[PDB]
């Protein structure tokens, strides 16, 4: 229902988007990871370093609470460069506003996910714009409920990484998240899902011409739709957990209007 | 993988799909449109006439709730060995590690009776016994305690799925796809299984295409279904833990208790 050139005009629009809404992309993630260069970032891994590493760190944002409450106000930076990024999508604005504020309430999180996973090697995650490192090992170790909370996404990330997606892949993805027609309470699901069609089908080739030898590749990543899903549901019963602990422990409004009644 | 080639695999799936499920969704299509009438369950009095006339299997505790119940569970245990027996028809699957078949199948049955369940099913109720019978989602919905509420999200799902209008040809590969999953917990050797896997996608792609020519990226939609499957399996596992800890008339012999556990 669409031609090659459209498809790829389509394609390079919302990668061009992609650039202009995300500050750190998995290209620049990766070069901060990988190394090579004098870009280096200062790496948190027990106590002591967290104390240099609020010293050094130029941060925009007990430890387990400060990490915590510092992860959420990050997430809230996270929907909002989401949410700037759904308005370049090709008719999402022209949608009813309630599926608008729907398909944003379902996807951001699902998008976070897959976006943090670009930030993450096996290791650990970079952290205030790849200026630091905090390793698996350090967040796994915090008290209570909260070291259980990121081991999950690192998990994700290490099997989402293998799939060695680029940012101008991950651009239609995410795309394909957000306009997603079987999002609860949803009003008018035929122009989502005639938008999702297009984002489709400019994903499939964009994942043919970038990824010639990478078999059913376009398959591989629908499927991960599905460990997203799954995430997303453990993060929201791990936060219930929080909720009835700590009871002196906010969250964020934007964070709780998006959980309610998920 | 050439076209023939994903075509012969695609009519090997669709014959051995035949003769492994004893209702095609065809069959049952006809059955449900209107197009020997089933008996339909529709209330207390209709069940008991249908146990005594029709002698349903695995419908004859003296609780209507409890009997329904585990008439579902005893039906989806010879699923299983239905699903079992086809899954040996796909090429590479018994050449797998012993223990990986096993994983694949255990981790398997649950998402592809729901699927398969959906073929038997529309918005007013599901065919049991081959078809002979019919009862509805309104019987069902009304059982008590959360029995009731236990058999809603079935209708829920398959309405959805059935919106696909996928035929018996395109279900036999896709239900061979949730199969060959490789990221099932405890697989010993994953690379065999998503390269059949890999082989068995190419086969459903092409297979859509060239039956539903009209339906854009039915592919994507079919396996963004995968989703929904393994969401409602994960549900379904919950609802049963409930009912495990607050029923106490649940009992059966213990050999039965062994033989559907
Ligand atoms: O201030 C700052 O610039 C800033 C910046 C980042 C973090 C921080 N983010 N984060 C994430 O997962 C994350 C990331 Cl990387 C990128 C995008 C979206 C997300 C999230 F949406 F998924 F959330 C973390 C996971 C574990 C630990 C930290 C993060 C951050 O953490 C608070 C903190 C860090 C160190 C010391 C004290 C507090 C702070
Ligand atoms: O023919 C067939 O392929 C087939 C296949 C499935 C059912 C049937 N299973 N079921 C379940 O809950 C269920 C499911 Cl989805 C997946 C795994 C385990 C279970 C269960 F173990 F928990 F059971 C149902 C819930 C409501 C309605 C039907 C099911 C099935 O039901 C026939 C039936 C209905 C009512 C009374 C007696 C039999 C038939």
């Amino acid at each position: 229902h669409m031609e090659s050139a459209d498809l790829r005009a389509l394609a390079k629009h919302l990668y061009d988007s992609y650039i202009k809404s995300f500050p750190l992309t998995k290209a620049k993630a990766r070069a901060i990871l990988t190394g090579k260069t004098t870009k280096s970032p200062f790496v948190i891994y027990d106590m002591n370093s967290l104390m240099m590493g609020e010293d050094k760190i130029k941060f925009k944002h007990e430890v387990a609470i400060r990490i915590f409450q510092g992860c959420q106000f990050r997430s809230v930076e996270a929907v909002q460069e989401i949410t700037e990024y759904a308005k370049s999508i090709p008719g999402f604005v022209n949608l009813d506003l309630n599926d608008q504020v729907t398909l944003l309430k379902y996807g951001v999180h699902e998008i976070i996910y897959t976006m943090l996973a670009s930030l993450m090697n096996k290791d650990g995650v970079l952290i205030s714009e790849g200026q630091g490192f905090m390793t698996r090992e350090f967040l796994k170790s915090l008290r209570k409920p909260f070291g259980d909370f990121m081991e999950p996404k690192f998990e994700f990330a290490v099997k989402f990484n293998a799939l060695e997606l680029d940012d101008s892949d991950l651009a239609i993805f995410i795309a394909v998240i957000i306009l997603s027609g079987d999002r609860p309470g949803l009003l008018n699901v035929k122009p989502i899902e005639d938008i999702q069609d297009n984002l489709l089908q400019a994903l499939e080739l964009q994942l043919k011409l970038n990824h010639p030898e990478s078999s059913q590749l376009f398959a591989k990543l629908l499927q991960k739709m599905t460990d997203l899903r799954q995430i997303v549901t453990e993060h929201v019963q791990l936060l219930q957990v929080i909720k009835k602990t700590e009871t002196d422990m906010s969250l964020h409004p934007l964070l709780q209007e998006i959980y309610k009644d998920l």
